[PDB]
């Protein structure tokens, strides 16, 4: 790959923003705050694609705890996470899950 | 501390089984099947490889939240410590488990 | 190319790497890694295989007892053998292997 | 809290310094190229490894590093290294203990 795959756990800093590509593919962006314990927080901008993007826009909001795995990138400088998988954390919440 | 931390993504093979220790700490166990896939260029199709199975255990509040939220067949993402134990075999000591939103939505409720 | 379980393991070689070749003549080196948590705890043992140039570099550079860091893909193979014995092996398909500098130095020569 | 693995080449020779207590600490910058844009991370390793690094590694060399991803100050992302290895992808190594 040359890709840097990582996992991050934290809380959304903001509600997800849903956009679309020219082909009509959904893309949702949101910032995650990961806090080591409180030490200084790691903030990462995440983007989620396709169906997951819509499930995220609908299901998630500021303050919710997530676990995300994706590919770490740097843009020209901001560091970003291209998310491959996103889950609503069950650490301190329950979920009623509905298959799309 | 020299622990081997890994992230696994897949479907629950069975309903989580919830038990308690003598001190009263909740513990939920369940098996995750993670299926790799490769694109077959000649047939123009994604073909599935052999599934990776791991027995997971989650502790305390998370354990009860799992017993309440997850069922057989649901997709999850888990991060935790890879262990093998007594013959030896593998097990994941879960530090964090999430219900995947890849192809589902969720109503989330704190605590 | 999808749904793979990528992991990093750190530990010592249990044995000298075993160098073999595929029918096409590609090198492949197998070695088992022993990862021991300090929390000494029970060690995690994982069979690794590395390919091509790295495999040769490994056979040449590493031996039993040396400390490595490896990143690769965790796979499961389950089968019934010619004698009716049902078995399963887990294996780390290595993408990157490094000689650890935690308690060693190294003279590094590019191939 | 956020442990990651990164693979790449040293942008520069490692810089060895010491703290008031005499603890060694080595800093180097890794470039990880997916060619697309490169991910650049400043790495620091402590103690014996810091010294082994200063003696073993130089700019251009390929490494694999595992450690804790941190952010500071605008801001920059740093890797607090728990483990660093000289990659054998396109190199051989003569390895010596301690």
């Amino acid at each position: 790959a040359g890709e840097t795959v990582i996992t991050v756990v934290g809380n959304l800093v903001d509600d997800p923003e849903l956009r679309f590509t020219p082909s009509g593919a959904a893309v949702a962006k949101f910032r995650v705050a990961s806090t080591p314990r409180d030490g200084e927080s790691l903030f990462l901008t995440c983007s989620v694609w396709r169906q997951a993007a819509e499930n995220v826009a609908e299901s998630l909001q500021r303050g919710m705890r997530v676990i995300v795995q994706g590919r770490l990138k740097q843009r020209s400088t901001v560091y970003e996470l291209d998310v491959d998988e996103v889950g609503a954390s069950l650490r301190s919440a329950t979920a009623k899950v509905t298959k799309t």
